[PDB]
């Protein structure tokens, strides 16, 4: 169980990286309203949120995702494109562990995420600062589902320490790094880390643990099923690196659950 606060937090979030996916929030003129084709971010709409910059294929690492402003909630939004693919990612993107003793020492991350974080990270900053300056009461929140998750873990990890508050809220995440890194998200001061899971979702399960990799503590596992609406009930709070009580279990594992974070994710058109 979590509570009524954290769930609509988590809620939220999920929306944030539900609009991700749609063609025109990538390509969106800077101060309009964030809309999503259909039903897929509600609570998104019904605030007064609109672009401080929305970006497609930026960098060498090709990030795609926007930044937003919301008045109705404060927030400052940061939210990464994931992927539609399960497992196809893995082939696709190099996973040997890059060192990024620039955000931790002896910390090892994805090269992929590493490498394509890098590659906007300047420009990404300086907008997330000058927001920041404009309404230093405002909250700084990092976001993404599934790659784009992986993508909001880093970025908040190498951001933080500078003057502001950065949450992150991850859901369907891939593990990032090694056990050093996984520690380091663990402990890390000027923020919060919210990493969320499903059920059975394949994507939290890789790369795998014999990759290299870990996962950060704690996780909040969504045990409800696909197209299931979620309750405060069905989310369990997971404590301990690479814990097996929930996501990290010795099942069968599954792609449909990868797409149902609160509702469906990684379907906008
Ligand atoms: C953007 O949404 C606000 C309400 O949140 C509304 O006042 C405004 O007219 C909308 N803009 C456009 C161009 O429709």
């Amino acid at each position: 169980e979590v509570s009524q606060d954290l769930f609509n937090q988590f809620n939220l979030f999920a929306q944030y990286s539900a609009a991700a996916y749609c063609g025109k929030n990538n390509d969106a003129p800077a101060g309009t309203n964030i809309t999503c084709t259909g039903n897929a971010c509600p609570e998104v709409e019904k605030a007064d949120a609109t672009f401080l910059y929305s970006f497609e294929d930026s960098g060498v690492g090709d990030v795609t995702g926007f930044l937003a402003l919301d008045n109705t909630n404060k927030l400052i939004v940061l939210s990464f494109r994931g992927s539609r693919s399960c497992e196809n990612w893995i082939g696709n993107l190099n996973f040997d562990l890059k060192e990024i003793n620039d955000i931790c020492s002896g910390c090892r991350g994805h090269d992929g995420f590493t490498s394509s974080w890098r590659s906007v990270a300047d420009t990404l900053r300086q907008k997330v600062e000058d927001a920041v300056r404009e309404h230093p009461d405002y909250r700084v929140v990092f976001t993404g589902h599934s790659l784009g998750g992986a993508l909001a873990t880093v970025a908040g990890a190498d951001l933080r320490g500078n003057g502001y508050d950065i949450d992150v809220f991850s859901y369907g995440a891939p593990r990032v790094g090694n056990r050093a890194f996984a520690e380091f998200l663990t402990v890390q001061t000027g923020g919060t880390l919210y990493r969320i899971t499903h059920t059975n979702d394949i994507v939290p399960r890789l790369p795998p643990r014999e990759f290299g990799y870990s996962h950060s503590s704690p996780e909040y596992w969504i045990k409800s099923g696909t197209l299931v609406p979620v309750t405060r009930n069905d989310i369990v709070k997971i404590e301990g690196i690479d814990a097996t009580g929930g996501n990290n279990q010795p099942n069968i594992p599954d792609c449909p659950a990868h797409l149902w974070y609160f509702g469906l994710i990684g379907t906008c058109l």
